């Protein structure tokens, strides 16, 4: 169901930082803001005709939040009626977003912020449940199992495993689009799933799995081989 | 003295975030390091030969820091010795930078960070005066007196007003270059500099005088028609 508006990792900034949208009656929602999205957004028509976006986030990451602030600033103040907030922040209330946001000067009168522990929700409409996942101590960071058309999708976020609950569910059939963190490299304490792990962790149903956030030496040509799918940016980000 | 990786406000990201640098001997010297502006280095060879990266910040707004937690990064894992620290960041206390950068969960092993009252100083050898302006009433903001290779530079990060002393070293040549966020847009309680206002405020030496951290609608044309100089991105970022 996603496209994406970048898909690499924080180094990879030719494919832009990895974020997934859905555009769709006025509305745009996107999961995470990182630091280089803003300014392809900007390069692309992508705002034209949205009323309002919604931006669910993963964890705050430079490429995951850092330029969610511009986002906000400019919708506050560019978008439809001036100085009134068009854009919702959803995060888990652990991840304490408006905490990293004010450090940059971002205030709640710019946004609208909904804040959860377990679920939420946003003719459009879109579920999400919390998936916590393991990627840095440093930081609360979530993947989401969301609902949206009667479809069933998982996003990882960033992360460097998938729950067994969350491998059976895309095994049984249960999970229809599965987009993973992905990168070549394979190490101990690697903060992201590597590319081998994720071919011994799912045998069945590879082919509805999307590899993203991807490293720049992520050979897409052994993932395709493997049975998986490899995301890029959408055609409107691309030239 | 001054070349810039961007110099656009916060929503003209053609022109890139508002960000001045130094490279030399080595060093890559830089003035903040705004959301957008990771991306534009990566693009670039302004990496390439570097052996020490140095960034003095004027403020948190996120076309001032947002990848420069990215940058450290970069750094850290990247050039030079794997896992040691590459980038050295210069700030006054108040600003707090490391709680902005520790939100981000850019944790202090992975930069040097040099933080300062008054005045601190970086072959290569730079020397910076603080200079606390108004901009919003959100952070604490600041511009700089720099002074490299015997000239004086007036930096004035994010700023809605000069200081009356900073304007009298401008007035009495003592100023060599003087860099000032400027807009088109005039109004009371403005974060900037207006084109207007700082035409009522500067009459002598407006040659050594650069708008930066242009807006979408700024007149270059009238600022030049006024004898002000208009800063663009270096044409390794164009
Ligand atoms: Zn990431
Ligand atoms: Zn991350
Ligand atoms: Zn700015
Ligand atoms: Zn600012």
């Amino acid at each position: 169901m996603f496209k994406f508006i970048g898909c690499g990792s924080a180094f990879n900034t030719r494919l832009g930082n990895n974020s997934a949208y859905i555009k769709e009656d006025g509305i745009l929602f996107m999961i995470d803001c990182g630091s280089a999205n803003f300014d392809r957004i900007m390069r692309s028509d992508l705002l034209e005709g949205v009323e309002d976006i919604v931006v669910l986030m993963t964890h705050t990451h430079p490429d995951h939040v850092g330029s969610l602030g511009d986002l906000i600033f400019y919708s506050y103040f560019c978008m439809g009626q001036v100085k009134v907030p068009n854009l919702t922040v959803y995060a888990p209330y652990d991840m304490k977003i408006s905490k990293v946001l004010q450090g940059m000067g971002v205030e709640r009168e710019c946004y609208r912020l909904i804040q959860f522990d377990n679920s939420n929700e946003y003719g459009f409409h879109i579920k999400f449940q919390v998936v916590p996942n393991r990627h840095v101590p440093e930081l609360l960071c979530y993947g989401y199992l969301i609902t949206y058309k009667d479809k069933t999708i998982y996003y990882s976020g960033d992360a460097n495993n998938i729950s067994p609950f969350i491998l059976r569910m895309l095994e049984d059939g249960e999970i229809d689009y599965f987009y993973q963190d992905t990168c070549q490299a394979d190490y101990e304490g690697n903060v992201h799933l590597s590319l081998k792990k994720l071919s011994e962790m799912v045998w069945a149903n590879r082919d509805r799995v999307y590899c993203m956030h991807l490293d720049g030496g992520f050979n897409r040509e052994q993932a395709e081989e493997l049975g998986f799918n490899v995301v890029q940016p959408s055609y409107k980000f691309m030239i």
